[PDB]
């Protein structure tokens, strides 16, 4: 057996790098034939809960995932997934996703026999007079990404409408080798990020760390952050969430 080592970095209410190697299976109610690990959550300092899961043959969520004030979003990293609210159902392929409102529960089922990798997220919805969220189902493959911050070597996908009807959004960033954010950011919004491709050097609280596909990164409110894409076999890509379009409550 190899020496016990880990590149995990956990700094509550600051930031966290959670490599795939240190995860364990959590028994999440409703999930069957699914290996699922809880990643970001309130105890880490996040105001949401996200998960990484591998649906096996006959893998499914049978009791209804979100609901009762909690909105949800699932993103298919690889494979095929069936998502339903009990009335309408959708078949999602890699790159596909579904956002359910805080009133509807999400039921899931692997759409193939082979394993399907999915990223799950939930957040209690914060209402705003005159606005209301609505169900969104789509695929990154049917969307034209934007040049992030006007840069040609960094592409940004936005899964939800940039409207006040929503109190959050989910994005996918893709960097060409050597590319990077235009500057180190410090903002109130949080991020729950899961790397799905490549490698990078990530600045977290002004400390730089090598990161890679399979790594989960939690960025608390205000933590200095930015990254350089590194490696040349594939682009650095990660899906990440963020609270948005609302004001902090006192």
């Amino acid at each position: 057996k190899e020496l016990l080592t880990s590149r995990a970095v956990i700094k509550k209410d600051n930031y966290a790098i959670i490599p795939h190697d240190g995860l364990v299976q959590n028994a999440v109610p409703g999930f069957e034939n699914v290996d699922i690990s809880i990643l970001g959550s309130p105890k880490l300092g996040a105001t949401f809960v996200d998960y990484i899961a591998t649906f096996h043959k006959n893998g499914q969520q049978t009791t209804g995932f979100g609901g009762d004030g909690i909105q949800t979003l699932v993103y298919v990293i690889d494979g095929r997934l069936r998502v339903s609210d009990g009335q309408e159902t959708h078949e999602l392929e890699a790159g596909g996703y579904a956002y359910f409102t805080p009133e509807m529960k999400m039921y899931l089922a692997n759409a193939q026999e082979a394993d399907t990798e999915v990223f799950l997220y939930k957040k209690r919805y914060q209402p705003l007079a005159g606005h209301q969220p609505y169900k969104v189902v789509g695929s990154i493959h049917d969307q034209q990404p934007e040049e992030y911050e006007g840069m040609t070597d960094v592409l940004l996908w936005s899964l939800l409408p940039k409207e006040f009807d929503f109190d959050m959004n989910m994005h996918i960033l893709s960097f060409e080798p050597g590319a990077s954010h235009a500057y180190i950011e410090t903002h109130v919004q949080e991020h729950g990020a899961y790397l799905i491709s490549g490698q990078g050097m990530y600045n977290l609280d002004n400390e730089w760390y090598p990161v890679e596909k399979g790594d989960y990164i939690f960025m608390s409110a205000y933590v200095p952050q930015a990254a350089y894409a590194v490696g040349r076999e594939e682009p650095l890509m990660y899906v990440y969430s963020k609270d948005a379009n609302r004001e902090p409550e006192l």
